[PDB]
């Protein structure tokens, strides 16, 4: 039904905000700190000296395990 | 019809796993450092020694942004 298409969208939107922001290919699953985004996958969050969203200094990177993985 | 149900669980459970492991009531947005399970929200993440999924000593909690989060500013029109 015309229901079941909403539900594939929201589904699609959600699945979309689970990849990374620069390769677009990969789970997100790595935090910027201290500014807290958690918008990259392991790989490009890797090489990046701050952050994408904020600008912030990042000073590590925490991988992190969240209930969606 | 059928599907729209199947549908509708796959999307429930999604929004389940994003909710706090231990409150069940907000939406998680914080991980124990350094194990860096991201299981709860901020209030039960304060409240905790230990991690609830692996037992390691809560050393620092880091407050988390994800491009998943919501509020009530979301709510349409
Ligand atoms: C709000 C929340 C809790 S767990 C989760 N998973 C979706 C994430 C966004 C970053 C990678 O998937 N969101
Ligand atoms: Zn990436
Ligand atoms: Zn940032
Ligand atoms: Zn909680
Ligand atoms: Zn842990």
């Amino acid at each position: 039904s015309q229901q079941t298409r909403v539900l594939q969208e929201k589904l699609r939107k959600l699945k979309e905000a689970m990849l990374c922001m620069v390769c677009c290919e990969e789970e997100i699953n790595s935090t910027f700190c201290p500014c807290g985004h958690t918008v990259c996958c392991e790989s490009c969050a890797a090489q990046l000296q701050s952050c994408p969203v904020c600008r912030s200094r990042v000073e590590h990177v925490q991988h992190v395990y969240l209930p969606t993985h």
